[PDB]
């Protein structure tokens, strides 16, 4: 989270403006007036939570989770995009249905010896999984992913014949996805929804001819299981094309969209008879949320002709052909607001009334239960690792987690920073602004923090708005990937308050490819020190949809989604999933601290696992990197740096005793409320054990240097402030979140800040 | 803005920056001016020698709001 | 419970209570219930499992080593 000026905020965070959306910068702030009017209505739904396992399991085969899984693995993989995925698939399809050879061979290990298919008896010799062995034998995929798949093929034309044998199962997990973003994106649901098709024709079709022959009952077949299956698998392989072109065909119907949205002259392109509204292409004319497609369609290429366009076509079939239709992907599809249904609103603010603090954010989650594992592993290959739950401390540290979620109750939480904003009296206003005041999102912190890229350097990245070009595909556009969802953010809860749009394409003097985003009319109170464009006539038109909620009501989030963690054990206890590894290995921390009794050091420190009480040492036990929170207590350490930035400086100059002590015993309090919950974090489950231990170490390293004399270090405040933060801290280092040098900077704060008490307790 | 920044200037002396001392009536009158001055010269429109001559004829009267505001 | 009153008699496990709060601290008895345990927790303890060099006996058999002058 951050902040900006919000009549300067093109100064500011120029990149977020939205007229940087499109290549807009000029003498101009994009904006002007013109035409036509329809709210773009119902959105792509919600993607965020939603976690769970999912089986590959049954060589029954269904394209259609393994798509979702496709796009899935694509985004959390090692190799964007889904696309390149899709072309890999192809050819390793190639290389396995369209290399029949191989076939003789699998027959050849499955009832392979002399005289097949050894005629009539059964034998099925078979774990499915053996099969999946031989063929890692061939062709790696860098993603077998399909490679099991393929095994799933072989067993599909295989089930009709006694080879139902092996039958095991296959597991695993989701992966959250944004907003959703990109077109980009849609590119790889495109080529994906025909991965649908891709693939399906083969994963259909198939036969339940031959029995095995029968020829009762059925049957000898040489290399003729591998022959009827593959050359029918290549077959397959042919049907299969899905001939239209990914980018293409979203550029175009993309195009329509566009310039039907256009109130400048749509020209040659138009509105017309079966052109247009053929009974779906106007569902699109109501699923004009995919808005801002458009926008970078302009601006990550260009003019966007329709080229295979036709007239006929297209209408006919390629706006038919669209992808969230044939449903891939976390694509999600939905009405209206409850994209939005997760967006905090608080105006605060006073008097003037409408600028200095207006924030928003975030209802959240706190389902405590996180779990650590060992990767047990039958057999060496991959990854395929099955791992049980280690329940003996899972459940204790979800347990120490309990209080926590009372602790900072987000939306409590955000009170904060809204009771900061009294402060500092007294009003300006016109001379600055006016402040940002609203974002502090969750969301775009974990949508990065999940690949544990950092999401704050991105942050900056949108301040100035430019990449700064971190040449590498998984690194730069990493970036880019997040900015997205961040402009996506707005605009839809930008949606409600007000459906007012249009806006005109804005072609300025260069240069029209196109350029038309949104305009929002809202409706206002009459007086506007906020927002460059005075427009208070009425009401803001509006250029930016951030202004929107500047002249917003604090409304109060409704606001309640809050995920959980999957059941895992349940199922990994039977089998293997593949997010794995990611989830790290994963035992920090050895937090040594010192106790300055007077001049002397006496250090002591704790091995971790016995907070626990557990013994001995665990090499093996692997914790997830549990998400969402880390989000949350970032936002409230760095809220805190913003506090105690701004309080100091109102003591330093505001100025005009009345206030400064306000703020100075503001301060104090806020130090020690956090100073109170502090306690909660720890001496309460489990770091009792922290301090326990710290007190053995330290006692019994005055024993060590000989007097306990001085040691009646047991006692009181300033030492068991010292302790105890100490100790609440550090189960929260043993929490995966928040590093270090919060902790250093935390108790720093409370340093200053009195200590006092003598709160304990 | 303008006020912003002789507000600022009231934190330039530390004794001075005993916070706003000029609201009470005449001087927003006084600096309403200032405003039909920045759209006098400058606003594309008047050429100077002007607000010489209202300056002139500004103190010339009591002005006041003369009500109103 | 027909069992536990057992160990009231068997309590010469004593010094595990010792290191109990030494080794950790607290024994909180966290999955407590209140009909449990009782109920089969303690009827679940290892003695009556019988693994180990865990042993059992009266009292001075153990002692029955002990020189003394």
């Amino acid at each position: 989270g951050f902040n900006l000026k919000v009549k300067d905020l093109n100064g500011s965070a120029r990149g977020l403006t939205q007229a940087f959306a499109i290549g807009e910068l000029k003498n101009q702030l994009s904006v002007g007036a013109l035409q036509l009017p329809l709210q773009f209505t119902r959105t792509f739904s919600a993607s965020m939570t939603s976690e769970l396992l999912w089986e590959v399991g049954k060589g029954n085969i269904d394209p259609v989770m393994y798509a979702r899984l496709f796009f899935q693995y694509a985004q959390a993989g090692g190799a964007l995009s889904v696309d390149e995925l899709v072309n890999q698939f192809t050819e390793y399809h190639q290389s396995t249905a369209c290399n029949p050879e191989i076939w003789r061979k699998l027959t050849a290990y499955i009832t392979g010896s002399s005289n097949r298919a050894i005629k009539a008896d059964a034998v099925g010799k078979v774990p499915p999984t053996a099969i999946l062995e031989q063929l890692r034998t061939l062709a790696p995929s860098e993603h077998e992913l399909f490679h099991h798949i393929t095994t799933d093929f072989v067993c599909h034309v295989l089930s009709p014949l006694g080879f139902i044998l092996p039958d095991a199962a296959y597991v695993y997990r989701v992966g959250r996805t944004a907003t959703y973003p990109n077109f980009y994106a849609l590119v790889d649901c495109v080529r994906a929804s025909d991965l649908r098709r891709m693939l399906t024709a083969l994963s259909s079709v198939d036969s339940k001819m031959l029995q095995a022959t029968f020829k009762a009952k059925g049957a000898l077949a040489p290399a003729l299981i591998s022959q009827h299956l593959a050359n029918a698998a290549t077959t397959a392989f042919e049907r299969s094309r899905g001939n239209f072109d990914a980018n293409a065909v979203v550029s175009s119907v993309l195009t329509i969209l566009g310039r039907l949205w256009s109130p400048s002259t749509p020209k040659e392109l138009d509105p017309s008879a079966r052109l247009r509204n053929t009974n779906g292409i106007d569902q699109l004319r109501s699923n004009l949320a995919l808005f801002i497609a458009y926008q970078d369609m302009v601006k990550q290429r260009g003019r966007a002709e329709v080229i295979f366009s036709d007239e006929e076509l297209s209408s006919t079939i390629i706006p038919w052909f669209i992808e969230a239709m044939s449903e891939v992907s976390p694509f999600k599809l939905r009405p209206i607001n409850e994209t939005t249904s997760y967006i905090g609103q608080t105006s605060a603010i006073d008097h003037m009334g409408q600028p200095s603090h207006v924030v928003v954010y975030e209802d959240w989650q706190f389902a405590k239960e996180i779990t650590a594992f060992t990767p047990v592993k039958l057999a060496n290959n991959s990854n395929q690792r099955f791992l049980d739950v280690e329940p003996g401390i899972s459940d204790r540290m979800s347990a120490t987690l309990a209080p926590i979620g009372n602790t900072f109750a987000v939306s409590a939480f955000v009170k904060n920073r809204t009771a900061v904003y009294e402060a500092v009296s007294q009003r300006g206003t016109v001379n600055s602004n006016g402040a940002e005041m609203t974002l502090g999102f969750p969301s775009v912190v974990e949508r990065d923090y999940a690949l544990d890229r950092d999401p704050m350097v991105a942050i900056a990245a949108l301040r100035t708005g430019i990449v700064d070009e971190s040449l590498e595909a998984r690194a730069s556009n990493d970036l880019k990937r997040s900015m997205f969802n961040y402009y996506a953010a707005v605009m839809h809860y930008a949606v409600a308050h007000n459906p007012e749009v249009v806006v005109s394409e804005h072609q300025g003097v260069a240069a029209e490819q196109g350029s038309l985003y949104l305009v929002w009319n809202v409706r206002t109170e009459l007086r506007i020190p906020v927002g460059y464009n005075a427009i208070e006539g009425g009401s803001i038109r509006t250029p930016e949809p951030l202004e929107a909620i500047a002249y917003n009501k604090p409304i109060q989030p409704s606001e309640v989604l809050q995920a959980k963690v999957l059941d895992l054990a349940n199922h990994t206890t039977s089998i293997h999933i593949w997010p794995w590894h990611e989830a790290s290995t994963e035992f920090a921390y050895e937090d040594a601290y010192s106790v300055t009794i007077r001049n002397k050091r006496y250090t002591a420190e704790v091995k971790e696992f016995e907070l626990l009480g557990l013994g001995q040492r665990r090499e093996r036990v692997r914790i997830l990197k549990p998400t969402v929170a880390h989000a949350i207590i970032q936002m409230w350490y760095s809220w805190f740096v913003e506090d105690d930035r701004t309080l100091a400086a109102a003591r330093r100059t505001s100025r005009d005793d009345a206030e400064k002590l306000a703020i100075d015993g503001r301060r104090m309090q806020n130090a020690v409320t956090l100073l109170r919950k502090i306690e909660m974090i720890g001496t309460t489950g489990i770091g009792a054990s922290a301090v326990h231990l710290a007190q053995s170490r330290i006692v019994d390293q005055m024993a060590g240097r000989g007097l306990i004399d001085d040691s009646s270090d047991l006692h009181v405040g300033i030492n068991r402030h010292r302790i105890r933060i100490w100790a609440g801290l550090a189960v929260l280092q043993m929490m995966g979140l928040l590093s270090r040098s919060e902790a250093e900077a935390l108790t720093k704060v409370l340093g200053d800040s009195n200590a006092l008490g003598m709160v304990v307790a």
